[PDB]
């Protein structure tokens, strides 16, 4: 009746989701996406990383050449997977600083071994044992050479092996600790004497220690395992009078991205960049709470089991019912846009979405998704994060380093999502406010703000007229005389 | 005189506090709260954690059973407190990797000890010394057994102890290093020979080393202390020909939240969750600069000695004097609200607080206090952070880890408080602006904005009329004819 | 023609720079500054830190007193610089835990050495070798004393040295490992026997190990180096029957800010607070990507090679052409201010800068530059971050600690610059909006907002009138009758 109403509004949905911002612990938005990966398939995918399943073998057992590990000879890996069921089935041994040798071989990523012709003149080679059977026969570690007396003599060994290669050589060797004095004489024909293995730059002396240890596979003796790395132009010197478990050659030692993981997860024929002990996980999300132990391009481990990123505006119920605008009121009936117009005029009541404002909001939200989704970074060999034995100081430090790191990342994740969500609420509120202001400015003196997100337009404004406002081509001068007469009359 | 004035405003106080935001290094606000705890009472509260005051005993001395520590037998703790006055008063000893044994016992949290019947047939037991008196008599460590020759014989010991329990056993044992060859013969009846202590999975051999060390309590000999952990189903084997300081049994080893702290603070009868070497501290605040060493639910250590969180709006002086609104002007006379109205009309000049806006600001500020106050997280056994000896590499790493951590937290604290304070300034400014806008919209064409946070209302507006605006029930149509005539007249 | 136009605007430049905000991956601003230092001069400046260039000497060689290092005697440093060309030229030696002794001497920062008169009665002193020539003559390490038999006797040494000083003493000593049994007898007149060096609180026993090692300077023997620190009131006891390489006295050990760095950069006569292996770097910027290894007041190492901080507003092209204001439009022709006014009236078209708004923006931007520029913090002795040998566990941890730290700082840097840039865009947009609003409020009913950042002023407004608006002294009442007649006429 000589006027029209034009309301600005935004959509609302019946099934909103709660997120956290800086302003609110809980605010309902139209939509959100999860940023913490909390599940795994349960299998380790065999692609795209080269996986070596240790099965019954530890890495160190595959290194030394336990008979059940013969199939591992010379293999390489990106990730060596050690199973909890693994067990040793050869001569009982220990490795002082086992963890370091495991780590350096793991990180090298290869079991490539080159045989060398050592001069073992004057002794018997290839000693074997019933504790280490190969094909039903008494045998020994494939890569080691148990030397013993020859005709009750064991002449002093003083043997040399130059490295004339352009790469480093890793030598694995050992010392036999016999159970009794009888065994020492039976084996080496004399009282026990130290072993010295040296290079130009380093030396290691080891003393065999005769004595009973608890029997393992009926063996009260032990072998202790040692290693030496020899640089190009340097030379290995082995100097011994008995009890030497000699190397048969050297391992290549490489540098690269290889590592080792303890897991019982089955290996599957599938493709996934991120491996955890629980299985591979998708790496679309920036964070994960599956496992602190990871390999490959992985989300960062956090303590939270959920962090929701807002991907829509505040969700506001529609007040019950004349048309009304956005002030404390969303429009559940607007489904083809995020923002729009409702009008009442001589021709009826209508709605239309505003594409520009809708797309501006969507684009910005898609931008922040692009920065956070699918952007994980790769890590490879790290530190151990679970321990089967009590050790004290070094382990305390490894644990504290990891705890420190996780708490700092968890804090960053918490803040980032709160900040981002606050920004999303702000940018979507801003698009609504900007649409209102643009409309107010078009209308000039021809309308008044009713306080509810609507304008009272003080002239006849048919569908085409409303359309012109929505399209930004309304000419206020055309209607100003009519509007001013209607506004500034005296009733 | 046919018009009225209505001003919107906010409170101000005579005693503001300076805070830091993103926008300003220094901005005065009405109120702030401290987020860094910088004082302690000076006492360690004996509740709610179980405290064991070591008094004159170190943990290791209480473990071995120095006579002054007899009262500690079998005790447990959450926190063992070692005093700087502590001193050893038994046979002089050392512990290779003392720090690891201290840590693992500390973390276990128990001195529970179970005696075992070892077969020491063929030797003399219970050797004692004047360096270790108990009840005026020559004695020895309670948990160790000094074995010596019997009738000038010391037969080879080869003794076994199975672990048929479902828990791990910790064995503490030692090697006696005599001062002279005479002492070696006097004690063990033969030349010194190695000691080997083994299990199915591990072995340790130790060689006694005869020689003078500087006398301590007139003793030039030493004992070196070692330990072995034995798993269920495994067995301890002790193999020796002399110089054995034998175990009398095993310690339980537990897992849990126990630790150890160096402090001289007195223990008080009080209750506090957070313990530092300086004493317990309140844990209401999120940060603290009392000590990097903490136990329990503690604020995080930061370098800052103060960080002030704004808990009110910007504090703005009242300009000297017609009434005026919030533009560059606070109202020191408004004491029953944070925001409000002042008016001038035919009936006088008045003020009233606006409850809604005040409560909206207060609630949001209380929300952020709730997130930051009383929300500390517990940490228990960590790494050492002060050192009495120079050590090199491992200590360099422990120090760098802690320095790294503190700098990262200090940075997070600095940013968080700057961000939060900026947000508080923004939300309180926003409540003022929203109140102004709501009022502007009610008034429609009946008022004009004077530019100083006040409206000139162009009609007679008595106390009830002003009240209607404040209460949001003002009907602009009632007054529009009057107002339009007054506004758009020609003077 | 009875009206005027007044536009509000902001400057724009032809050569903008792209930065990152929270809202935009790429937004062009008028100006930016770099926060990551990415270059070095290539030289280490000799001021203000005390630099000691090791030249051909390692620290350990200068400690022991290799003849080519005689010039280093008693020197101090803030930073010891070790060169890759360095080489040893004396008796072949090793140091078990070399890295720890290097670190503790490096951190101490002094080679001050005090000679002491040990009682070496009964042996020959000052043994020398052709492997260690000094001034063409056979010689030895300056700080060590090679003792050998006297008249084919080597009586048991049992020598004492009390520390009656108020500071700690560092003793460096060694054990000679002869190449053959012949050398052992030639040198010490008897079979090899252990060396024991002790104090009241500690003990070290070392066993000489006879054997061939690969010849170095024709020497198949080795010396192994050890150290002992003696506290005030404690005493050094040296107990040996041969193979002792004895100390000639002690090194002072100090605490302070000294360290050691590997670098081949030349030392220059210049002044710079921050040293890296690549050379000194300026420390104005908060971050750097030159080297993770630093000494002194240094920017923090990050992975990014550039991070640009906005130092101006959004840069917006001027739309082509009536005058127009800031809505989607910058003014390339405004060069004496950041914000200003353009007008059209009876006297022409003019421009003037607004000083207040310009200065408000500049001051705030200068504030944030002041917080970020020239504010670096000092670090001194840290951990090693590059390694020439494979080691396993400890090295894995040192690497993981550093990687962790760098990733956390890189994240903080990324967020900080995004937040700061968002804040800069917001504060500069805000100054534009505030200027517009202040002007709108002055004009009251005498103007209408044209929607393009300009006002249509509905009265004659000559240069002085425009000036009054700009200066904030425009009196709207003077013109209101004229303006209202022009606005609310009927055409
Ligand atoms: C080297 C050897 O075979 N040792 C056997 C050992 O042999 C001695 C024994 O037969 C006596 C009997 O009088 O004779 C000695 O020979 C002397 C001879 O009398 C004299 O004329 C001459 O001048 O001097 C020689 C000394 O050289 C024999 O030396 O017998 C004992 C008791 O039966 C064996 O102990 C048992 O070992 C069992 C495991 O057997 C192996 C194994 O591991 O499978 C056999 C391997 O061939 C042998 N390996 C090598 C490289 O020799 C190993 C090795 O000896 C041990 O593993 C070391 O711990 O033993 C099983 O452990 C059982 O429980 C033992 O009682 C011993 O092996
Ligand atoms: C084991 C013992 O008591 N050792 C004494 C030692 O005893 C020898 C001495 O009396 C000579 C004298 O001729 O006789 C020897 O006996 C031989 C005998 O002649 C011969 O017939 C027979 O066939 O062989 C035996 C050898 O077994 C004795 O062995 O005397 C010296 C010098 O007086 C003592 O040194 C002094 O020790 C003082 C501390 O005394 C204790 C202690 O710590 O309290 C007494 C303890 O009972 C003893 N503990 C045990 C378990 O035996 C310890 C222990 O020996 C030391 O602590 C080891 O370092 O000593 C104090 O240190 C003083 O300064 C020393 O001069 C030695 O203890
Ligand atoms: C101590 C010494 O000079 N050792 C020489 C060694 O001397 C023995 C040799 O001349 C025989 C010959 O019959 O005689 C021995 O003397 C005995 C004598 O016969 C007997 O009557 C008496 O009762 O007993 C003595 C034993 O004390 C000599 O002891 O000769 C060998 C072979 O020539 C030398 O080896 C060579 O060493 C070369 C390096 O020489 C130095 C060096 O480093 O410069 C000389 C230094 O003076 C010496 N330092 C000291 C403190 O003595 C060192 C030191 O011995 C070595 O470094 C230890 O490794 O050697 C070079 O290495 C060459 O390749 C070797 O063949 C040996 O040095
Ligand atoms: C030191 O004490 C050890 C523990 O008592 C002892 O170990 C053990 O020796 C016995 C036999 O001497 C083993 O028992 C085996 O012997 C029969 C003999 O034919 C075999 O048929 C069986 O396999 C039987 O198990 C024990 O297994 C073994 N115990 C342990 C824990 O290792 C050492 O022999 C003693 N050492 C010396 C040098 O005497
Ligand atoms: C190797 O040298 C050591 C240092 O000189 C020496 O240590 C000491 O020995 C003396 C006695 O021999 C102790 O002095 C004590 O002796 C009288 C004798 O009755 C007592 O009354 C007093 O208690 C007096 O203090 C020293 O205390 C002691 N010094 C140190 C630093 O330990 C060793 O005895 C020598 N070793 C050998 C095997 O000869
Ligand atoms: C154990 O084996 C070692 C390696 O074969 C051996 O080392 C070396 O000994 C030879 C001489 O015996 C050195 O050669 C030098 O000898 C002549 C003799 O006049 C000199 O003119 C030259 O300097 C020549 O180089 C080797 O340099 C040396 N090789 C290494 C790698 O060190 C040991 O001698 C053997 N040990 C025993 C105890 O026999
Ligand atoms: C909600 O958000 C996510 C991410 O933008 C999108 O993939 C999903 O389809 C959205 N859901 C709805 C119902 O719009
Ligand atoms: C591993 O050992 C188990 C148990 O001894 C055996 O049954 C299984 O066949 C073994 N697996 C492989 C792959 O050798
Ligand atoms: C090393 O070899 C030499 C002979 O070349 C010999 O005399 C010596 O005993 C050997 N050393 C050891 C520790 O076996
Ligand atoms: C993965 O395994 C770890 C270690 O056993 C366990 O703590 C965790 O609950 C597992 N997580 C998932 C998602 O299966
Ligand atoms: C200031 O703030 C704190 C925390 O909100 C509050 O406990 C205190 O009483 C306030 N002081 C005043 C004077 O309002
Ligand atoms: C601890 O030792 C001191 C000094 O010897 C003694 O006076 C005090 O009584 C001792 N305290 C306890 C609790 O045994
Ligand atoms: C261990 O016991 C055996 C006898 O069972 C003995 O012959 C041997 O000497 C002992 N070993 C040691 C190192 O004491
Ligand atoms: C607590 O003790 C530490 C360590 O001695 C000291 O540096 C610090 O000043 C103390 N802090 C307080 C608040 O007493
Ligand atoms: C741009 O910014 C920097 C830092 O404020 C300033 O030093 C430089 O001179 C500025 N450049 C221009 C062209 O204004
Ligand atoms: C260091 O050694 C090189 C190569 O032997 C020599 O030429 C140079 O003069 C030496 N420099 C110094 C400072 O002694
Ligand atoms: C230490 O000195 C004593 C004599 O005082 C001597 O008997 C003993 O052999 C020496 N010990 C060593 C390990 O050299
Ligand atoms: C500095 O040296 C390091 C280590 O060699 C190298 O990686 C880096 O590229 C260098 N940086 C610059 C800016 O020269
Ligand atoms: C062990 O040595 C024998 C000779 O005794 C040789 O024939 C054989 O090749 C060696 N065993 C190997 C290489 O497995
Ligand atoms: C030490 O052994 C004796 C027998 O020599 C025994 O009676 C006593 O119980 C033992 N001492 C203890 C358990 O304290
Ligand atoms: C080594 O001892 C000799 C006496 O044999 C002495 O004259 C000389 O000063 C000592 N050498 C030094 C201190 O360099």
């Amino acid at each position: 009746n000589s006027t029209a109403t034009l309301c600005l509004g935004h959509h609302a949905v019946p099934n909103g989701t709660i997120v956290k911002t800086i302003t609110n612990d809980q605010i309902e938005v139209t939509n959100a996406t999860e940023l913490v990966q909390s599940s795994s398939t349960g299998g380790i995918c065999d692609s795209p990383h080269q996986i070596l399943d240790g099965e019954n073998c530890t890495l160190i057992d595959a290194l030394l050449g336990d008979p059940q590990c013969d199939g591992f000879q010379n293999k390489k890996w990106d990730l060596f997977v050690e199973r909890s069921k693994a067990y040793s089935n050869c001569y009982p041994y220990d490795v002082p600083d086992y963890a370091s040798l495991r780590s350096l071989v793991a990180s090298s990523g290869t079991l490539e071994f080159n045989n060398e012709s050592f001069n073992w003149t004057g002794v018997t080679q290839n000693g074997t044992s019933s504790a280490c059977k190969r094909r039903s026969n008494n045998s020994f570690f494939s890569r080691l050479n148990w030397l013993t007396h020859l005709k009750f003599k064991y002449p002093a060994l003083n043997v040399t092996m130059p490295n004339n290669e352009k790469f480093d050589k890793l030598y694995i060797w050992g010392v036999h600790h016999p159970g009794t004095d009888n065994d020492q004489i039976s084996l080496y024909a004399q009282a026990s004497g130290r072993i010295t293995v040296s290079t130009k730059r380093s030396q290691q002396t080891v003393i065999p220690n005769i004595g009973s240890r608890p029997r393992v596979r009926d063996i009260p003796s032990r072998i202790s395992i040692y290693w030496t790395i020899v640089k190009p132009g340097d030379i290995l010197l082995i100097n011994s009078t008995g009890n030497l478990i000699a190397p048969r050659g050297y391992f290549k030692i490489r540098s690269g991205k290889s590592s080792i993981m303890r897991s019982d997860a089955p290996i599957g024929k599938c493709n996934s960049e991120c491996i955890t002990p629980n299985g591979s996980i998708p790496n679309d999300k920036p964070f994960q709470n599956v496992n602190r132990i990871t390999y490959g391009a992985c989300p960062r481990y956090v303590k939270q089991n959920t962090l929701k990123l807002a991907t829509g505006m505040r969700n506001v119920p529609e007040k019950q019912t004349a048309i009304a605008g956005f002030i404390e009121n969303g429009w559940e009936g607007m489904v083809d846009g995020w923002y729009g117009f409702r009008h009442q005029n001589s021709e009826g009541i209508g709605q239309a979405a505003d594409l520009k404002s809708t797309q501006a909001a969507i684009n910005q939200i898609n931008g922040k998704l692009n920065r956070l989704i699918g952007k994980t970074n790769e890590k490879f060999h790290q530190i151990e994060k679970e321990f089967s034995e009590v050790e004290g100081r070094i382990q305390d430090l490894e644990k504290y380093v990891e705890d420190t790191k996780i708490d700092l990342w968890s804090y960053n994740a918490e803040l980032l999502v709160a900040l981002e969500n606050q920004h999303t609420i702000d940018l979507t509120d801003s698009e609504m406010n900007k649409l209102f202001e643009r409309t107010k400015k078009q209308l000039r003196e021809n309308a008044e703000d009713m306080g509810n997100g609507c304008f009272k337009i003080y002239h006849k404004c048919d569908n085409a007229c409303i359309g012109s406002i929505r399209n930004g081509t309304y000419d206020h001068d055309v209607y100003r005389d009519e509007a001013l007469n209607n506004r500034f009359q005296i009733k």
